[PDB]
């Protein structure tokens, strides 16, 4: 049910993955500035210059398309999520807690841009908790606790 509640509001996201992707990453780097250092291509860009950055928005679109592709899997997602855990633990070297940060930014952006109501915001938090727990279990399989 929580996947359905999110998907019932995904239309505005999927309609403009680049604009919404840029909003998410711009907000993440504003509200959680330590996360920006984890993107060496973007680290050190002054905040004022992030909202207009086409590379930032294109990367945000990649992230949101992947999360769409996870959402629409409704928890049957191993072939999608194992590779993401592998790359994020071993290539990008992202500590797990940062996933909670981007998830909360997404809840805010969807509240403001996608019609996600207070129950919907619960639902997305729950779904992101599923995804993050799976990422974390795969991190541990790789030796990253
Ligand atoms: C569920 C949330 C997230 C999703 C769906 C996601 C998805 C992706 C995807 C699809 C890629 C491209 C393939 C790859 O390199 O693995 C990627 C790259 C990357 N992700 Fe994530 N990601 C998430 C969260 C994060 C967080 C929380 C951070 C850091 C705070 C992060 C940092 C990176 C970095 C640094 C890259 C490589 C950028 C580049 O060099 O082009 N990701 N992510
Ligand atoms: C990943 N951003």
């Amino acid at each position: 049910a929580d996947f359905d509640a999110v998907l019932k509001c995904w239309g505005p996201v999927e309609a403009d993955y680049t604009t919404i992707g840029g909003l998410v990453l711009t907000r993440l780097f504003k509200e959680h500035p330590e996360t920006q250092k984890l993107f060496p291509k973007f680290a050190g860009i002054a905040q004022a210059d992030i909202a207009g950055n086409a590379a930032v928005s294109a990367h945000g679109a990649t992230v949101l398309k992947k999360l769409g592709e996870l959402l629409k899997a409704k928890g049957s997602h191993a072939a999608i999520l194992k590779p993401l855990a592998n790359s994020h633990a071993t290539k990008h070297k992202i500590p797990i807690n940062n996933f909670k940060l981007i998830s909360e930014v997404l809840v805010k952006v969807m509240q403001e841009k996608a019609g996600l109501d207070a129950g919907g915001q619960t639902a997305l938090r729950n779904v992101m908790g599923i995804i993050i727990a799976d990422l974390e279990a795969n991190y541990k399989e790789l030796g990253f606790s």
